[PDB]
């Protein structure tokens, strides 16, 4: 059924606005907007400069479990890892429950494995200390590879992610159920379900789409294990296409 799928979507979303026109007010209706008629999204998903203003906006309404993720090292993935970590130390700092970095990509597609392991291992680290979950976006689209998904998957897990997510949604090819599917049987075949999640992200606009993507996961991994802990859809237009698939 569509309207049991999309409400668990909804329940399970990142609500995300990341623009070159992002404001103070255009974040503070994004939380408006994730305390939906249905129930809450799980986290927005927003740049780190709007973690103060979106706290305390999710505070107010009443809606303190709302997460705040946010992104370092984006959209570009570059191989710096001093940078990466510098981003994701103010991230924390920022008031971040979650950060989402982007994997040094490029580096494992020039034949470079190690500073992949070490940027995620040193930000996990930073964002253990604090208490502070780390996603890291592999950007399936641009490894193209069915060889380098499962690679950089692996070396995330293996680093420490707590999830691994599919894209940064800047690019031209974002999540597919393909790149989805791929990236779940890592999870499995590593068996780490329990402590790694799985984040579709880039593209994923409508209820069908929300539905394919949880199917995937209800086959590997058993009807009950996409929770907030170990699932998560990375989206925006997405909630109004739920939200009229259940009725508002
Ligand atoms: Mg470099
Ligand atoms: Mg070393």
């Amino acid at each position: 059924d569509l309207k049991a799928s999309s409400l668990r979507a909804l329940k399970l979303m990142d609500l995300t606005t990341l623009k070159d026109d992002d404001t103070d007010e255009k974040v503070i209706a994004l939380c408006h907007q994730a305390k939906t008629p249905v129930g809450n999204t799980a986290a927005i998903c927003i740049y780190p400069r709007f973690i103060p203003i979106a706290r305390k906006t999710l505070k107010e309404q009443g809606t303190p479990e709302i997460r705040i993720a946010t992104v370092t090292n984006f959209p570009h993935g570059n191989d710096d890892i001093d940078i990466a970590l510098a981003e994701t130390r103010a991230a924390i700092a920022y008031g971040a429950d979650e950060v989402d970095v982007v994997f040094p990509y490029r580096a494992l597609m020039a034949g470079n494995e190690q500073v992949g392991f070490d940027l995620v291992k040193a930000c996990k680290e930073a964002c253990a200390a604090a208490n502070v979950l780390l996603k890291v976006i592999i950007e399936t689209g641009e490894l193209k590879d069915e060889a380098l998904i499962r690679k950089a998957s692996e070396i995330s897990i293996k680093a420490g992610a707590d999830f691994i997510k599919t894209s940064t949604g800047k690019v031209a090819v974002n999540a597919t159920p393909e790149s989805a599917r791929i990236m779940m049987e890592v999870i499995r075949d590593m068996g780490v379900e329990k402590t790694v999640g799985f984040k579709p992200a880039g593209g994923v606009r409508t209820a069908e789409d929300a539905q394919k993507y949880l199917a995937i996961a209800d086959e590997l991994f058993g009807a009950d294990w996409a929770d907030a802990r170990h699932y998560r859809f990375g989206a925006s237009s997405l909630l109004a296409s739920l939200l009229k698939a259940l009725g508002h």
